[PDB]
């Protein structure tokens, strides 16, 4: 149950760009504060497309049951504004956006060691919703925020967050589920209902090799007839040239679900290389 954000206390700025039937936009939100004090918050805005208002459900049952949970590595809602024809998520405005497009920014200066500090997060964030038995349905690097840069100055390491998963697998078009291979395991290729913990291990080591790889994307040379035919025939992403991940991601993307390794496992196989 969302906090009710009035039109009237969000401008609207500059685009940022648009997901699957949602549109971006950095923002501010006037709001009384803590003792009284009156601020003008930077907000991340999303805002669901007049012509899918079909999706709203799932638009927002996604964000509302992560915000249900409080942690430090996952992003804050403040609301929802629902005056008028409009269905805006109100959400928390990071620093330095999206984990995909920094690493393409940055790709010849992240190190293997920021690399495994920012898997280890991802990690850790993923253990706290397995504890809580809670699908995410949607990791990807775009999916992770980047709080805080590392500070080399004072051994700072990187800070992230996962955001909300947008809209359920489960209620989109089969185009874009094909077209979102390798990210949608194999089982929800063939049914999108097979949504359950294990698909966020396979999504997560598909992530791995994103943050590996300087922010490509996976199979991007496909289309989506041969994504399909990349899982008829069992295939593996190739190793990142930043290899030293391979094998976790390999592991975390198994054809079998009930295969995947817990996120206590890939904690500790993380910590193992140290
Ligand atoms: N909280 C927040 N936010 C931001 O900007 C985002 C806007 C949207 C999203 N999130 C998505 O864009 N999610 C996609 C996923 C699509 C997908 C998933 C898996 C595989 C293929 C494609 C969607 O829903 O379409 C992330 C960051 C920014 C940008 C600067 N600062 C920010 N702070």
């Amino acid at each position: 149950v969302f906090h009710k954000i009035r039109n009237e206390d969000l401008i609207f700025n500059e685009s940022l760009g648009q997901g699957t039937f949602t549109k971006i936009f950095k923002g501010v939100r006037r709001e009384v504060g803590d003792y009284g004090q009156l601020h003008e918050t930077e907000v991340l805005l999303k805002v669901l497309d007049k012509a899918h208002r079909n999706y709203s459900e799932s638009f927002f049952e996604a964000a509302s049951m992560m915000s249900k949970l409080s942690h430090k590595h996952l992003v804050l809602n403040y609301g929802v504004c629902v005056c008028g024809d409009e269905n805006i998520l109100v959400q928390e405005f990071v620093k330095f956006g999206s984990l995909d497009t920094y690493l393409k920014k940055n790709k010849n200066c992240i190190n293997i060691l920021w690399k495994l500090e920012v898997a280890k997060q991802l990690a850790a964030a993923m253990h706290f919703l397995e504890e809580n038995t809670l699908i995410h349905g949607n990791v990807c690097a775009k999916n992770i925020l980047l709080i805080r840069e590392e500070d080399r100055k004072t051994g700072n390491p990187p800070f992230i967050k996962l955001s909300d998963p947008g809209i359920s697998i489960t209620v989109l078009p089969k185009d874009i589920l094909q077209e979102r291979i390798p990210w949608v395991p194999p089982e929800c290729i063939e049914n999108p209902k097979n949504l359950n913990l294990a698909t966020d291990k396979w999504s997560f080591g598909t992530t791995l090799w994103e943050i590996c790889s300087g922010g490509d994307k996976p199979l991007s040379a496909l289309d989506s007839q041969r994504k399909l035919q990349f899982y008829e025939d069992r295939h593996q992403l190739p190793a990142p040239k930043a290899a030293e991940l391979a094998n976790l991601i390999n592991n975390c993307m198994d054809y079998e679900p009930d295969h995947r390794p817990s996120f206590r496992a890939i904690i500790r196989d993380l910590n193992s290389l140290f």
